[PDB]
């Protein structure tokens, strides 16, 4: 009643999509496609291990399931044909991280993809009160960015609005994700080091979002990082070293103008939080003036901030998707 | 060792498959001469040469063109979801290791009889009419003639050697087993759908206590047939990554009995399958063991209810304590 | 009456009961104490890593500090007979150090000018030992000091109930897989009370460990005294426990269903039900003192008889503070 | 030159201290001082959560502590002036509490008659820091009280040391991902100590923390006195760590392998190199102080001032503690 949505893959991030859209009014889910009973589906929607109990009734039904009375319709798998007889899709598999490709859900019926992933191809790449303004309403398949990409661009966009952004080098403490193996064994992507137990080690690892230019083009190619995977199930936290234009720069002067920019999306805190804390929160990014450093010999500044890979993207992800769906 | 050799496959090289490999090495005599599974053979070697929980692999891993080779030794490699394209025919393989928990049936494991392996050694328990061997409590039942045969679970070689004291000893009229069980591989690293509609294991591995059944006290008759019905239990699977108990539970003929005699009776089974401690050890301390089982006398206690009861608790490494059981059961089963 | 409470020792059963007593009128934490600063305090009850964040206003003030514009006044005092008890006019002190796990030893609160202490852990001496909606009606309010009980027993006190009111209990043996504790070590070290298996390292291990939840369970369910016995494994998650139990019944021929039925049927304000296959993390924050599950129910031949498993999960946390504080308003009540 | 040695705190590294002499031909332990029986500090020399088992003789016979036939002393004075040193065949007092941490403090050993003190941690006052391998040539045998440095400065120094000497070193900054330490709490509690991040749940969180290491480079590499700076992070295993480390370089034009080459050129028994994509876990129980692991090499180039980053992994555990019994060793032949 508003904005209709069917979400494809319903995955940690197609769950909590889920969740979130219940807590926003305008949007529902009508359609959810996985392959698994909607047995499996609704318990899995029912209980959640670091989001806790969703409060609401679920029962399951032959073709779907029913939410506090509302039905939701389940379908199975990707390519080829499944949605014939929505305004948006939330492309959750994380094998649709190309347009071609989600150029599928296009035929199948959907005005929008929104796709929960970075995307190769000619798409806008969105990051939520960042860069949504970009969207004009005629966009067929649209990127919804990473966790990462969302921490990440806010903090940018203040060093480079106000200081100028010279370089930078990111490192992300990030919690271990659901395609990281529970054990040491094969993985699908040839990545060596996400092969490994996910819950016993500190795993390096490559991310995209350092592609930032794609969200601020006045920044791109003046970024680079990676990742190290630890074992959290949940909570991460983006540290960022740069250079910047405005030499004179200091620990206060950052902190106020990150305060300064802070809105829905991009939190401030002064308290000295861990993690766990900020398990479930709906800012896309929490920056974390207790841990500003400037560095002077005679600058190169450091900043962190924390976001719930989760429920951070996820918000994120929802807003885009209703102003995505505004249009 | 070449034409000479009695040539092993491992069909799945995962946690079982390369700790199984590990140990064939380190044995030498047999040799693994291929391995298949659906990954290209720079991860294969990557992770027979580090792991996790185990440590590091010495020895020489290096990929070369038909797979990779260790300590000089080439190994062939194989991406084949289908068992009976296998070339086994081609190799002359005398036993497969079927690891994969995808061929857990007697008729299932046919498949690779079809494809000219002369015998399959299931690192699982399986059904149908086949034997089920937990070495040095049974391994004698079997006379080289079986062409599939199950080497049992984990938890069940850790129980049998306890089970069969307990009977032989004192007379077993009826018990339950607790094992507190790590985490394994087909579990789940976050919420997600599971590969077998299991809405338990579904759950986040490492941040969880996870209720789960296991066949190990009634099928217990498999291995040891006179005690056959006699017990029953569960399994919780918790957040670590080997290392794993068995806690049994007992009512006895012989209601006049001590601590002392229920260890010393424990002790004076020990073998390479059975260990024996009087330690407080925790889990960690098991892991990378050969034991297939190691009872810990520090946890007997002799309690009454109305009525007296015993219960006792033996230590797994659900890793290398099963890999070495299969091991010995392999060395035992390529023959006649 | 709005009861004073005090709190002594502010760890995650302190804690956690100071944010309970905000949602029960007419019982109000006046003081704390714990032997640190007011800043850590105010900030270890402001963020949970289980529990989540408090939500309302925690600030520090000069003498101590404000929750939702009420003043708390904080004190560092390790001898517990040095309290300003009388000072305050503290009716009611929960006992939550663990070190006054003894009714002797807690009448060191009565000394400092208390009139009431309820400790919140088993203890040994002449006190009862109360699982709210089990035996709280033991308490006639003469009481000086009493027993909140364990974790475990809250969880299995009205499981046990139902089956010996219903089917008659014969015997039973209880395994609890239980979260590890704060008195736990997180490297390999020495442990207070000498135990060789709380020494080692919490987050990393399967902890064998004593329990009295089965043996001391005649102290709240006098009609089974003797019929239970069990322990615990402590393993790697921070907060949330299972309680098995296996036992023998007086009654022919009981269906998984019947059983079932039964719990569901004595369900109230501590004892929950359900039907779904859940996990630990799933009654992580939940307030019933004990959750049956109805999908862990087995009914077993073994040689002759019917042994009966069931299982009951419980967040050793808050599970027990919300029967700790339910316990405390009754206390208060009477 | 056969050392001895007495061991002040037996904890994590008192322990591996003791473990790695076990291994070191000239080195022996004599004396063992912890607040705890002996049973308990055979118990956990023997068994070890990462670290494995002790193999080797451990026997608390006839009331005594025994490692393969060797008697060890064990002391429980938490007074450590009032130490029997004065008695007693010492070389030097390997002090690891962590509460003597202090040039003066330290000093106790000595009026208690000892000779040496190796500090198995930072300290204040005036003392040498030593990095073996970096800087223990600065010894000159006549120091009574000396600092091993941290885990972090360890891992850190011989990475340092290439950049400086062969690329010049103009301004950096550190992040290591750290095991978590037997300091940090296991529940979130009060800390004494009361660091509001140490004193959350271990195993649970990401946790940002303040180390010395980079700002105190300068003690062991006077060079680069004031040029880096950084933090923390630790994080839920139990050992092996990560260092980062990000600089701006005097020499601009530098690639990824020649940064590489360089430090696989300076390796030793101290300083290791990788070009395997390892894991934490795969470095627990190495004995280099640092690994260097050229597969996380970065450099960042826009035509400004070029960012080079670089990683070495290390046990906080195992490789400090085999640096501190080289240099234990070392101050020995002088």
């Amino acid at each position: 009643m508003a904005v209709k949505v069917a979400i494809n893959g319903f995955g940690r991030i197609g769950r909590l999509a889920f969740r979130r859209i219940q807590e926003v009014e305008g949007l529902e889910v009508v359609a959810v496609n996985d392959l698994t009973d909607d047995d499996m589906l609704a318990h899995l929607l029912k209980y959640d291990t670091m989001q806790g109990r969703f409060t609401g009734e679920v029962e399951v039904v032959d073709g779907g399931f029913r939410v506090n009375g509302k039905e939701v319709k389940s379908f199975s798998e990707p390519d080829a044909s499944p949605w014939k007889d929505i305004d948006v899709v939330l492309e959750c598999t994380g094998f649709y991280t190309d347009k071609d490709k989600a150029q599928a859900h296009i035929e199948a019926g959907a005005k929008k993809v929104l796709i929960s992933a970075p995307a190769t191809g000619d798409l806008k790449t969105i990051v939520f009160n960042t860069n949504h303004q970009e969207l004009d309403g005629s966009e067929t398949v649209v990127s919804g960015a990473s966790c990462t990409t969302n921490s990440l661009a806010p903090v940018a966009k203040v060093l480079n609005d106000d200081f100028g952004l010279v370089e930078g080098l990111m490192t992300t403490i990030h919690a271990y994700t659901g395609d990281q193996n529970t054990q040491d064994a094969p993985h699908r992507k040839g990545d060596k080091r996400r092969a490994r137990a996910a819950a016993e080690n500190i795993i390096p690892n490559s991310t995209g979002a350092a592609a930032i230019g794609k969200v601020i083009p006045e920044i791109d190619g003046k970024l680079d990082g990676g990742a190290q995977r630890v074992p959290v199930a949940t909570g991460s936290l983006t540290e960022l070293t740069v250079v910047l234009e405005k030499q004179d720069v200091t620990v206060e002067q950052v902190n106020e103008a990150m305060k300064n920019a802070s809105n829905e999306s991009f939190g401030y805190t002064e308290d000295e939080i861990v993690s766990s804390d900020v398990v479930g929160m709906t800012y896309g990014s929490l920056f974390d003036a207790t841990q500003t450093r400037v560095m002077s010999v005679g600058q190169l500044v450091k900043v962190a901030a924390w976001y719930d890979n989760e429920m951070s993207y996820t918000a994120q992800l929802v807003r885009t998707l209703a102003y995505l769906a505004e249009l």
